[PDB]
C-alpha cells in the first residue's frame, strides 16, 4: 500500500530515509509550509494538517503519516490522539504522527527512561519532556542544538549528531535508551554507530516513523540492515 506522508517543508518531499530503509516501498508526500521549529511556527500550519491528509488521500494514500514531532507533540498527549482521529474522520484512512511512532518505538525496545537529544530549543524540548511523561516515559535529561530552521535540520551531520547522542546518555547513563527527536535530520549512519559506542538503542525521529507507518499500512515489509535495534 502507497504510504502518504505530510511532512514539515513546503518542498514536501519523502523524506530521503524511505528509499535506503525501506527501498521496495512506495511513499508519497505533501508539505505543510512550516516556518520555523518553534510554536508560533507550528500555529500557523497546524490547522492545514487535515486537508494535507485528503491531499494524500486523493492521490491514492492508503495510509497517512503526519511526519513531524514536534507538530505533533507540543500540545501535549491529548492533541496527538486527537489530531490523529481527525484526520482518520476526514480521510477514512489508518492515521498516525511521528510522536506516536517514537512513543511506540521507544515502548517496542522496553525503553522506559529515556535520555533525549534533539534538534530543537528549550521551549519544545519541555514539551517534549512533558509529553514523554505524560505517556508514563521518564526523560532522564536533554541535550539539544537549539535550531529553529527548518530545512536547516538536514545539514546537520553525523558527526555532530553522533555526538549529540553520546552527551546525552553521559548525563544519565542509567537510562534504558535514547530519543533522538526531529525528523529533519539524517540519522540513519548516526545510530548504529551510536548503539554500538553506548550498547543502549536509539529511537530517531525519521526512522521511526517510517518504522511505524510500514507497521500501520500492514504489508510485513522488512528494513535493510544497519539502522538500528528498531528494524531487528
Amino acid at each position: 500500500p502507497t504510504i502518504g506522508m505530510i511532512v514539515p517543508p513546503a518542498a514536501g518531499l519523502v523524506p530521503a530515509d524511505g528509499a535506503r530503509l525501506y527501498p521496495d516501498l512506495p511513499f508519497i508526500a505533501s508539505g505543510l509550509g512550516l516556518g520555523s521549529v518553534t510554536p508560533e511556527g507550528y500555529d500557523a500550519v497546524i490547522e492545514s494538517v487535515v486537508d494535507h491528509a485528503r491531499r494524500l488521500q486523493k492521490q491514492g494514500a492508503a495510509v497517512v503519516s503526519l511526519m513531524g514531532t514536534s507538530l505533533s507533540f507540543y500540545r501535549g498527549a491529548a492533541f496527538n490522539a486527537a489530531l490523529t482521529v481527525a484526520m482518520r474522520e476526514a480521510t477514512g484512512l489508518p492515521c498516525t504522527t511521528m510522536s506516536t511512532a517514537v512513543l511506540n518505538g521507544l515502548r517496542a525496545l522496553g525503553v522506559r527512561r529515556v535520555a533525549l537529544a534533539t534538534a530543537y530549543i528549550d521551549d519544545v524540548n519541555e514539551r517534549l519532556a512533558a509529553f514523554l511523561a505524560e505517556e508514563s516515559l521518564v526523560p532522564t535529561g536533554c541535550r539539544s542544538l537549539g535550531i529553529t530552521g527548518v530545512e536547516a535540520m538536514a545539514r546537520v551531520d553525523t558527526a555532530t549528531l553522533v555526538d549529540l547522542c553520546v552527551r546525552a546518555f553521559e548525563a544519565a547513563p542509567d537510562s534504558d535508551g535514547i530519543l533522538l527527536s526531529c525528523g529533519g535530520l539524517l540519522t540513519l549512519d548516526a545510530i548504529p554507530e551510536v548503539e554500538r559506542r553506548l550498547g543502549v538503542p536509539v529511537v530517531s525521529s525519521s526512522p521511526a516513523g517510517f518504522w511505524d507507518a510500514v507497521r500501520l499500512a500492514g504489508g510485513g515489509a522488512k528494513a535493510r540492515p544497519g539502522y538500528g535495534r528498531l528494524f531487528d
